[PDB]
């Protein structure tokens, strides 16, 4: 009876196995755009993905991860609110059953159709498993998806999903350039938070871009054909794999822009 996104095992149940679910810096949160303060001391983000080496795509039973070679400084996030260098390890998405829901963060209570998470770990802790034990261990770049025009740079991901339909399936996924998933502007909001899936560790500096990317209805419909279940098991479509907004508590959201 493992955690997931159902009635009997969804987000309102996670606290029984993971008591930090009710902690002081949980994610996601609603971003109240009028309350977020412009912090003129924040720096421009530095997103350096030109040497990124993608390896594999995995259906892990709760999302799909596009995994990168993180054995060297090849794809790194620095600047903005960050001290030091964070290495890209994977990206994944969270999405809905319908276009009106799917994002984890919200903006003035608005839900987007999906949300991309580019996960990076702080190289001063040496490995990802050590980094998640630290309050500044991870930096996650969050990007909202709205449905409209297709995102050309997403199509290579969309077209491999039929090969990883069910939990535990993986496929080779080399030479994928994550620069084709970025919006034009790197304006962002930032706050201290957590992983949005168990173990819900409070180790993340969140950097949430203001500008959403557009994807087509056909692109998101293919996300919604994935399965939470393993091969041969009753089909349960992989939809609504998002955690709702959590209490902000004693936190301030800072804006990079006026
Ligand atoms: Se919800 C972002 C995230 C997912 C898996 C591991 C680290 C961070
Ligand atoms: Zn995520």
């Amino acid at each position: 009876h493992h955690w997931g996104y159902g009635k009997h095992n969804g987000p309102e149940h996670w606290h029984k196995d993971f008591p930090i679910a009710k902690g002081e810096r949980q994610s996601p949160v609603d971003i109240d755009t009028h309350t977020a303060k412009y912090d003129p001391s924040l720096k421009p983000l530095s997103v350096s993905y030109d040497q990124a080496t993608s390896l594999r795509i995995l259906n892990n039973g709760h999302a799909f991860n596009v995994e990168f070679d993180d054995s060297q400084d090849k794809a790194v996030l620095k600047g903005g609110p960050l001290d030091g260098t964070y290495r890209l390890i994977q990206f994944h998405f969270h999405w809905g059953s319908l276009d009106g829901q799917g994002s984890e963060h919200t903006v003035d209570k608005k839900k987007y159709a999906a949300e991309l998470h580019l996960v990076h770990w702080n190289t001063k802790y040496g490995d990802f498993g050590k980094a998640v034990q630290q309050p500044d261990g991870l930096a996650v770049l969050g990007i909202f998806l709205k449905v409209g025009s297709a995102k050309p740079g997403l199509q290579k991901v969309v077209d491999v999903l039929d090969s990883i339909k069910t939990k535990g399936k993986s496929a080779d996924f080399t030479n994928f350039d994550p620069r084709g998933l970025l919006p034009e502007s790197l304006d962002y909001w930032t706050y201290p938070g957590s992983l949005t899936t168990p173990p819900l560790l409070e180790c993340v500096t969140w950097i949430v871009l203001k500008e959403p990317i557009s994807v087509s209805s056909e692109q998101v419909l293919k996300f919604r054909k994935l399965n939470f279940n393993g091969e041969g098991e009753p089909e349960e479509l992989m939809v609504d794999n998002w955690r709702p907004a959590q209490p902000l508590k004693n936190r301030q959201i800072k804006a990079s822009f006026k």
